[PDB]
């Protein structure tokens, strides 16, 4: 049926690399590792990502990525100002580009992560791609 | 390989009723439309989900879900005392506790929703079920 479709999907994920799903690094929504929370909450407002990689002077220097509600945990009061990006930063997991997208989704069970940022050839940054990127080449698209 | 055993979980997910994998009544966490917005950050603080039922006078008549992220939206400085989680709830979305785990994905990617409220057969709530809670069958725990 349209079960048949899937089934060839999931053969076919060991055959896909992960430039082929990955969002790449021109289109990514990051931020810097010493702007203030204050600026996270101000980057989240625009553009509604829950995941955001964190860089130091370039997108091409991922230190980290910061999830948007964190900023739940901090109070208005005087955190927001008085705090960075830097520390609510939590260590970034980097893949080839040339990466299969099964052994993609193998890691990013087994390490509990939900993003990773995909590496180029030449020691930068290529883009990033989510469990969502890995299970729309099953499911489809959500 | 082990590309066989999610071979099995998908031909098997249109005999998998939606029951056997939801997150029953008696563990969700839930909220009164008229709590404050300052009642639902403490309640994320506290539990950490993204996604919060919605119920009027019991958890057997959730009238829709609200997203803690949705916080983010409003300013401490008068709003989270000044709202309630009625003004940011969106509409629920029901599934019978016999629809089959297939028929659920399928429904959830088109109407473009992640999580749903499984409905028991005598008109109160058997519990929620996510997307994730889905995707686990076909991949294994996240
Ligand atoms: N910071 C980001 N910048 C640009 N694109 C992103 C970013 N984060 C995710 N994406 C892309 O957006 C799509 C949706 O990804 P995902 O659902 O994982 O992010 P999200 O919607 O922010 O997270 P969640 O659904 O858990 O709230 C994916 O294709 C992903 O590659
Ligand atoms: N409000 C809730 N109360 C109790 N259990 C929940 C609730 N929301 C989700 N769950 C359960 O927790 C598990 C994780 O679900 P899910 O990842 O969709 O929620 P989340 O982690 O809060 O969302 P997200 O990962 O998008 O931030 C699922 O098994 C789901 O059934
Ligand atoms: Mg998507
Ligand atoms: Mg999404
Ligand atoms: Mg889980
Ligand atoms: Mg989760």
């Amino acid at each position: 049926p349209q079960e048949e479709e899937m089934i060839h999907s999931i053969l076919e994920l060991e055959e896909t690399p992960v430039r082929e799903i990955m969002t790449p690094r021109v289109e990514m929504v990051a931020i810097e590792d010493e702007a203030t929370l204050e600026d996270l909450l101000a980057l989240y407002r625009e553009h509604r990502y829950s995941r955001v990689p964190v860089y130091r002077e370039s997108v091409d220097h991922i230190v980290g990525v910061a999830y948007a509600k964190d900023l739940l945990d901090y109070y208005c009061e005087e955190d927001l100002k008085g705090r960075t990006v830097a520390s609510i930063t939590h260590p970034p997991y980097f893949v080839p580009e040339n990466m299969d997208a099964w052994s993609l989704l193998k890691e990013l069970r087994r390490r509990k992560v939900h993003m990773a940022i995909v590496v180029d050839e030449f020691g930068g940054t290529a883009g990033l791609v989510t469990l969502e990127d890995v299970i729309e080449e099953i499911v489809g698209e959500i």
